[PDB]
DNA sequence: TTTTTTT
């Protein structure tokens, strides 16, 4: 199970829910000629209290390949600071 | 405080 890193933004977040996805426009620093989507748990989110990610807002990760698809493994706002959230 | 793969 290689890991990845790439870069993105928030596509959706829902807090009720927990999770959301990511739309990674670079990856291992090569920008993508179509985006794809990585799933993201509120778990992953590297900020302090209440984890969320709000749409929009632009991210950095590792993620990997994943049965159900792509899993973020740890994710942060640019330059490794933490996520902005709702 | 947050249904772990869709929006």
């Amino acid at each position: 199970p290689q890991v990845l890193r790439g870069s993105g933004h928030c596509k959706w977040f829902n807090v009720r829910m927990g999770f959301g996805f990511i739309s990674m426009t670079s990856r291992e620093g090569s920008p993508l000629e179509n985006p794809v989507d990585v799933f993201v748990h509120q778990s992953k989110l590297y900020m302090e209290g209440f984890r969320s990610l709000k749409e929009g807002e632009p991210v950095e990760f590792t993620f990997k390949k994943s049965s159900k698809g792509f899993e973020s493994l740890r994710v942060t706002g640019p330059g490794g600071n933490p996520c902005l959230g709702n």
